[PDB]
């Protein structure tokens, strides 16, 4: 009775909780929809990921979270800008910070695999997925353009 679940930190991941009599509700911000078990909000659209303003594509048909919670800079068509790291937009979009996205079904944070989803981050080179991150080794005689993410 006296209970308002919204007062609990965790209630409604990336969402706005509204306390109802015996439970509560999660209203999802724009572009987010409630997950199946209704514990949070996710963006299940698929789009391209870009390294600049959209240009320099590094990922295809990938989720905005996987794009922007990573090194991506813009996403989808029409080109949307990844929110900046100190924003609320980013708090919601990247609830686990840099390197992770929420599972569309369970909303559980998982390590984004740039190697698979964002192959662009290492064009012409070997991509090695790691915890919350990944590496890149350019083949002998070629070097990584830290700006184009291309080997040489």
């Amino acid at each position: 009775t006296d209970v308002n679940e919204c007062l609990d930190p965790t209630t409604c991941i990336s969402g706005n909780c509204v306390n109802t009599p015996g439970s509560y509700i999660c209203d999802c911000p724009p572009d987010f929809e409630l997950n199946p078990t209704r514990v949070g909000c996710v963006d299940t659209r698929s789009g391209n990921c870009y390294l600049d303003i959209c240009s320099n594509e590094i990922g295809v048909g990938v989720s905005k979270a996987s794009c922007c919670c990573s090194l991506g800079k813009a996403w989808g068509t029409p080109c949307e800008m990844c929110p900046a790291v100190n924003t609320s937009e980013y708090k919601i979009l990247c609830p686990g910070g840099e390197g992770f996205r929420p599972n569309p079904i369970t909303v559980i944070l998982e390590d984004i695999d740039e190697c698979q989803e964002l192959p662009g981050l290492c064009q012409g080179g070997k991509c090695i997925n790691t915890f919350g991150s990944f590496q890149c080794r350019c083949p002998t005689g070629y070097y990584l353009n830290e700006d184009t993410r291309v080997c040489d």
